């Protein structure tokens, strides 16, 4: 029999949960059994779990993290079972990964506000410590403005903590800079909602005044009013392409493509014109 | 060295998620490992998983199901390990469980509306098949009505399927009733956000044209405008109590109360006056 271990950062986070769930639906069909164990986003419970898992005789692991350190990549470069990352970074492309190009994804998002006429666009990102942000999305945010000639006033990039409440704070701040942004690209659907309500509670209208874009195309995108235009991430595909990938290293049937990049898209709703 | 397993219907549901968090934190105090698995609210996967645990070497099991069929308990009556339900009833009162008084809970909500002067009050339930609804929530919904002289109308009791959109769908049907309601009690927050939004997409205001009260008091309550008045369920505490009680069972200590009901409450916000 075969049992794979799945470890996610925040059991609460609606993106890692829908993802983890999808993987358990796929494992059901593979007849594999899953041992799910939360990480609580702290770098201490992760490695500790990477150890816990082997202490449970797993045959392979699906790994998800906001920040995959070099200390992480090394420890992860010597496991008695295979391992692959689901929607996580490792811009060195050393360990198995199935994600989307956050870089361009973040670029298109901002790119569309430009085209809509927006000169000064803001950006609400998560912990600038996680590479998904400081490395890929921000670069996407800045490459959109710099490439179009528009300036990158660092006063337009505020950090939130993936919380709806930190979303409502980010809006109050950005709605204080003399030059009030006309568009805001948020890196998360949850925060985005906080951005929206925060702007509505100030008497602003989405999107006739402030236009907004979220990330993940999460169930919450269509549970807000106005509906949130968001960057779609191939849910089932990230998990399935990852599990069959893990099945190869588990059956040793090695393949010439260890760094899978699935395509993205943007779901335009009402948060933009 | 002992571990413990928890079976939840949908790790995607922020509801069952705010609870598994409470069992974990009591586990990192009692020293056991925490194993989880998704049920999909499907019978096939339940009794099944109820045995998969008998293979992953567990010592106790925390179970949560919208419908604990009389057969589930039967197939659970032959468990090689202690079982104790969480936030899920049965009506057989023989297998260990920790919940709240769903019936009184439903009663206080609709009473709070009647006490605001409402007379035409609706109820948007989850699948009436589940005992959690037909045996408890609707019962309490009617009690509060029949105890105040208010009529009970079949048209006012609309079924849904725990989805946001089903709530949208429920407000449309209710609003197309000659006798239009002024308040609506909803069995779930996710559905309640749909009832709220659905109302606003039709020009109605919240709470001046319609007052609604959710149930569970999940984070969704505060991610709406107007924020949602919801019946509170001690999600965290339910876990802890369940854990401590499963503990007694595995450590072979006599239990003086096999069935536990914690208190409930109502957190009023602005979806209510």
């Amino acid at each position: 029999t075969t049992t794979v271990g799945v470890i996610i950062p925040d059991i609460s986070n609606i993106f890692y949960a829908e993802l983890a769930r999808g993987i358990e639906d796929i494992a059901t069909m593979y007849k594999y059994n899953i041992i799910l164990s939360n990480s609580d986003q702290n770098q201490d419970k992760e490695l500790h779990l990477l150890n816990n898992m082997l202490g449970k005789q797993v045959d392979g692991i699906i790994f998800m993290s906001g920040n995959v350190t070099e200390e992480h990549v090394e420890e992860l470069k010597k496991s008695p079972v295979p391992v692959v990352l689901a929607a996580s970074i490792e811009s060195t492309n050393q360990i198995p990964s199935v994600t989307i190009d956050y870089e361009q994804a973040a670029f298109d998002a901002v790119q569309s506000l430009i085209d809509s006429g927006h000169k000064n666009i803001a950006f609400v990102s998560g912990t600038l410590e996680e590479p998904i942000n400081h490395a890929k999305k921000v670069k996407g945010y800045k490459r959109a403005l710099t490439e179009s000639g528009l300036p990158v006033r660092d006063s337009y990039i505020v950090e939130g903590d993936y919380t709806y409440d930190s979303g409502i704070e980010a809006v109050e701040k950005l709605l204080e800079e003399d030059e009030k942004p006309t568009a805001i690209f948020v890196g998360t659907d949850e925060m985005a909602l906080g951005v929206i309500h925060g702007a509505q509670d100030r008497g602003l209208n989405v999107p006739n005044d402030l236009e907004i874009i979220g990330f993940d195309n999460t169930r919450l995108s269509t549970m807000v009013r106005p509906q949130l235009t968001s960057v779609v991430q191939p849910m089932y595909d990230i998990g399935a392409v990852a599990m069959r990938l893990l099945t190869k290293y588990m059956n040793k049937e090695t393949v010439d493509s260890s760094i899978v990049q699935l395509p993205h898209r943007i779901e335009f709703r009402q948060s933009t014109k």
